[PDB]
């Protein structure tokens, strides 16, 4: 935990796979990603930016990416069960929460959790109803 | 140690509804003061924190605050600009909320929010307006 990571997004004409860090003030661009994401969820886990999911402009993404601070590479781990954008997404004890969503005709209400020591994902449970853009606190 | 679920869209309304997870069960809450969709959300100290989103007609620069203890959502200070699809984090004890739209412009503005002063101040600007961004602490 030092410095602040942008990822992802869109601009209102083009959506980004580009990702830059706030340090000397300015923000200055790092790797970018291997896909281009909006609406991603972007956590952090063993010192490892995650995205999951989000929006390309043409299709709902269920592939995951982590960005590796050391080596400042980017790679796939495994994907979702589930393509989502808008998701909300936490990390509780070790692994990343995915929470509902929106697949491309559904809005789910399915649950992921990804173990990263096993490289899985395997939905949890799920919420009392589909929905997407929801916020997500542990506490 | 609890799991909490606030607002969202379900399809058709969006709510302004919380959930906890606990005897695998999903249990309502005392719901938010204000329908937020796509809004930042974080955890500061121990209470949940909903700041922006969008209630179905006009962006939010409204923030309220959970308490657990009290179970009551509290309005705090507003965000200066409105935002949905907002980035958000917590880094030192206070919140950082990057971009978002506000319903004509893609923003490039990074907020800061003090809780002991109870304010908000723009920070810095990202290269670009940008929204959908994916906030990282580390």
């Amino acid at each position: 935990h030092m410095l602040l990571y942008a990822v992802g997004g869109f601009d209102g004409t083009n959506r980004l796979n580009s990702a830059e860090c706030y340090y000397r003030n300015e923000w200055r661009m790092i790797t970018a990603m291997n896909t281009i994401r909006s609406g991603a969820g972007v956590c952090v886990l063993h010192n490892c930016i995650y995205a999951a999911g989000g929006y390309d402009g043409q299709d709902q993404l269920n592939s995951v990416e982590r960005y590796d601070v050391e080596t400042e590479t980017w790679t796939f781990v495994a994907p979702m069960k589930h393509r989502r954008s808008a998701l909300g997404i936490t990390v509780h004890q070790g692994r990343i929460y995915v929470l509902g969503g929106y697949d491309g005709h559904t809005f789910l209400d399915s649950v992921e959790c990804y173990d990263p020591d096993t490289d899985t994902w395997s939905e949890v449970t799920r919420m009392t109803s589909g929905r997407s853009g929801v916020g997500v606190a542990v506490t």
